[PDB]
């Protein structure tokens, strides 16, 4: 499958595709300003994750640290990334079709338009300026709106009985970006399309 990830953001970032427990691809890349980097994604992919990381700094070794979104400190992300991170999700060919999402159970540092470029399905958005109407105990010092269970580290939050409800901090996410997850029990907001199909992951799309 492939991905064109796109950054209309007027800032850098640097773009990572993971897994969990192994890279996507090449794993991450910088995209500057207008930017376009298409990578491949094997079929059969399940919990596959995009994400935009900000105000980065890399040795010639690949090695270093950004604000948002750090994976290990690496360029090309093997892992996923520190929150705040507004998240692209995706499980391909699962039974016949693809299922995707956008995710704010880990934050929200950079906006996003998760969409097929093929036939058969909508796209997903998170494009409010929720750093800027962030919370005050939720505003990350180096940068974004951290998600509550981050913050607080509590069951309710974290969901971690498998028991939780919406919170005063899911409702800001789900009031800004209604069609992004803003809890982990949060009414699926989860889109079916064809197995197989291809995507783009805009950064900044507004």
């Amino acid at each position: 499958a492939t991905f064109e990830i796109v950054n209309r953001c007027s800032y850098t970032v640097w773009a990572a595709a993971s897994k969990g427990d192994a890279a996507l691809d090449a794993g991450g890349r910088q995209l500057n300003s207008g930017e376009s980097w298409t990578i491949n994604v094997e079929p059969g992919t399940n919990g596959g994750k995009i994400w935009a990381r900000t105000d980065c700094y890399f040795d010639d070794s690949g090695s270093g640290i950004c604000k948002t979104g750090d994976c290990g400190g690496l360029l090309r992300c093997k892992r996923f990334g520190r929150p705040p991170t507004t998240l692209a999700e995706f499980s391909l060919n699962q039974y016949g079709k693809d299922y995707i999402d956008i995710s704010n159970i880990k934050g929200f540092n950079v906006p996003m338009d998760f969409s097929p470029t093929t036939r058969g399905c909508r796209g997903v958005r998170c494009a409010a300026d929720i750093v800027g109407q962030c919370p005050a105990k939720l505003k990350a010092p180096g940068g974004g709106c951290n998600d509550a269970c981050t913050v607080f580290q509590t069951s309710e939050y974290c969901c971690t009985t498998g028991k939780c409800g919406p919170t005063e901090y899911s409702r800001f996410f789900k009031r800004l970006c209604p069609d992004a997850f803003s809890y982990v029990l949060d009414k699926p907001t989860t889109v079916t399309c064809p197995g197989s199909s291809n995507y783009r992951v805009t950064f900044c799309p507004t």
